[PDB]
């Protein structure tokens, strides 16, 4: 008896293309996201060339249409030297992120005037998310409120995180957020296990008492998304260790875990990986498109899923229940059991639809 | 300049059939919504017969198959007598809906035990609203808890309501609201216009600190919804009033008037008729639907709109800002300046669309 889901939607993977395709590229990520049963992605924008103006915009576009299996909108990257300069393509990306903090990523930005500057002029009726962590969520908080807009929050991995979040909502300021699976399923008892080359990620992996804290305050988070971020295994055990996890593949068998375990309902997960990522980022629906998964099923996680090219997860020798048999992605068999059958260049721009541009005032 | 907008969705309508057609019928109430920019709508049960079993179900889904012109879907409504008799039927209506206080509706129930009966039978996955005025926000909030599941309260009318239903939501507790344009756009200094006929509703209308009090609180409200509830003039002041007001084809450009003056973004307008009752009621996407509106275009509200059998309106005089121009359902137009171009039975019950069925475990 399997249970059929609407298409599911992660707003944070890093696709690798152009720049990193050793690590992972648009048909391979995209193969990793229907295997997981996810059938739109937002594209991060610290590639190589970053997607910081309207030619780089213009490539990864035409590599993503040539590449995807699934839908898919690119978010543009802020830099110290692009505010004022994207009015004419804002609204053709999924929304600007912004770097405030050390990741991998050289789209450094000095000075929180910087931040106030990108605020300012990127349209205010477009998605803008950060990757803030600690003391940098309230900061970047700080500069929504002067400029009186929206401000999403990446990756949320901290007790401190959440509980900010949690009492900036009950003010009733206009903030959202996201928490990835490996800040739900890990913490600092695992760095043993995988080292400290496997073990880098940012944010870094949270203590027990984080890892509780985000279940306690599930109601706080609005959307869950990977921030699937491949790495090569060479990179990841080298002499200077990128942070990321690959988790694709893995994201949506940890959470019908959680599901089958009743940690939450088959709703919350719903409203966090289709409903809330639709509405926060103003994401078109999707025709004739569903996911038909198998919660019976156990297994255990192998040391590398079939699809990224991370070929390497951090998640090996965990045991879930729950499975993707099924994809439809726009009246097309795109997934079964383990064998994609829609080819590269299937996935469209969802951003290029009428249905998904972003509603604004004349 | 027109700006396109996605279909909107009024999950609380009153549409009168079977059984009190002179004040509105599926084909009158429905031209009703598609002038109002409208084109999905979840129809109260307190007909006659009222919507309590399947019997009755089954014949307003045929009434509303054959005269609806927008699509739709049809709530059950709780009786003294129907707890845990709805578990076949359940799936196919909108959710189920729960008459707490005195108002237009004999399914009254006599005991908090009754409802604690009806949250511990109706299927878990789907959804529960309820007519809960003042106090009875806290004891249906405490029944919800006390069967682990949520509630989502309808026309939230007063400061007290919205305080309390915003100190649940900083508790993490799984509780939604909606809130009528009457409760938004009147207040106690109309009544001396509309008089004690007319001004007759359910919940009452408020103060201008009720009123102000939402609109601060804009941030804890979940939803529009009209709460149309269509009746003649004759009846609104004759000798035992019921009450209601008519409401579709004035709630968009009531709401368009008040982005318009910076009141609320139409971001916040879109969340609260589109994103967020499809999220809450697991409403499925209508494929090529879009809304055309003129946010420049300046009129005075007359006597009557032209649609609703209602035939009057307690916004007789208002000035507003914006228009419904265009509306396109499913392909074909509905709807141009006036003009309602689809016919009885154009419209289809969403719940019977594969996409339509809310999921749930095995
Ligand atoms: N999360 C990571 O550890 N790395 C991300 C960058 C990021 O999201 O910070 C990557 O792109 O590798
Ligand atoms: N709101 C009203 O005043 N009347 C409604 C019933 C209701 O929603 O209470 C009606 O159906 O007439
Ligand atoms: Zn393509
Ligand atoms: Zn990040
Ligand atoms: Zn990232
Ligand atoms: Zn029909
Ligand atoms: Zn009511
Ligand atoms: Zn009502």
């Amino acid at each position: 008896k399997l249970v059929r889901l609407p298409g599911l939607i992660d707003v944070h993977v890093h696709l690798r293309e152009p720049g990193g395709t050793h690590k992972e590229d648009f048909a391979s990520g995209t193969a990793a996201a229907l295997a997981g049963g996810i059938t739109m992605v937002c594209a991060m924008p610290n590639t190589r060339p970053p997607i910081i103006d309207a030619p780089a915009l213009a490539l990864a576009q035409k590599l993503a249409e040539a590449g995807a299996r699934c839908d898919f909108a690119l978010f543009l990257g802020a830099s110290s030297e692009n505010a004022g300069t994207l009015g004419t393509v804002a609204g053709s990306a999924a929304g600007l992120k912004l770097y405030l903090n050390e990741t991998f990523s050289e789209l450094r930005l000095d000075s929180v005037v910087q931040w106030m500057e990108h605020f300012e002029t990127w349209p205010s009726h477009l998605p803008i998310v950060a990757h803030a962590e600690q003391q940098t969520v309230a900061a970047v908080l700080m500069v929504a409120q002067l400029t009186q807009r929206s401000v999403h929050i990446c990756h949320v991995a901290r007790k401190e995180e959440i509980l900010l979040i949690k009492a900036a909502k009950a003010r009733g300021l206009p903030v959202t957020c996201e928490v990835a699976p490996h800040h739900l399923f890990l913490s600092h008892d695992d760095l043993e296990r995988l080292g400290p080359g496997k073990g880098e990620v940012r944010p870094e992996l949270g203590s027990r008492q984080d890892v509780e804290a985000l279940w306690e305050n599930m109601a706080v988070i609005d959307c869950f998304a990977s921030d699937h971020a491949p790495h090569t295994l060479e990179e990841k055990c080298g002499s200077r260790p990128p942070p990321g996890f690959p988790g694709l593949e893995t994201m949506l068998p940890l959470l019908l875990t959680a599901v089958s375990e009743g940690r939450l309902s088959l709703d919350d997960l719903l409203q966090r990986l289709h409903h809330n990522p639709r509405r926060i980022f103003h994401l078109p629906p999707q025709e004739d498109t569903y996911v038909e998964v198998d919660l019976e099923h156990e297994w255990t996680i192998p040391s590398h899923m079939p699809f990224s090219k991370a070929h390497w997860t951090p998640f090996e020798g965990q045991k879930v229940k729950g499975t993707v048999r099924c994809v439809v992605l726009r009246g097309e068999v795109a997934y079964i059991d383990g064998q994609v059958l829609v080819p590269p260049g299937y996935g469209q721009d969802v951003r290029k639809w009428p249905q998904g541009a972003v509603p604004q005032l004349p």
